[PDB]
RNA sequence: GGUUUCUCUUCAGAUCGCAUAAAUCUUUCGCCUUUUACUAAAGAUUUCCGUGGAGAGGAACAACCCAAUUUUUUGAGGCCUUGCAAGGCU
């Protein structure tokens, strides 16, 4: 045997199944940095005048 | 009692081998009509060219000097009192 067609195999390959068909994605970062600047109103998301 | 040299069995931990091949399978890659033959990395399992320890049998070559301080060549023996022991003695 020679592994001649390894991307196109008779089944779904392991990497292909992970990336497209419901394998576990690594999912590393989640909302790493989402902080409003201190000078901004939380409701308006714009610089406050009367804090 | 020894050494050398062949065959077989068994166990291999040691860089088993200051050397280094191939095959099979699974992952990823490169080739791109299909299959041989392949490109190159990881992991797993075998084969092959060699090696070490132990045991058994065969054959060949050799042989049944301190006595003078610090130790071991003596300060060694004798008397008195009390309940051999202690002390005083010579």
């Amino acid at each position: 045997g020679k592994r001649q067609h390894q991307k196109d195999k008779m089944y779904i390959t392991c990497a292909e199944y992970t990336h497209f068909y419901g394998g576990k994605k690594p999912d590393l970062p989640q909302t790493n940095f989402r902080r409003l600047p201190f000078d901004h109103c939380s409701l308006s998301l714009q610089p406050f005048v009367y804090p």
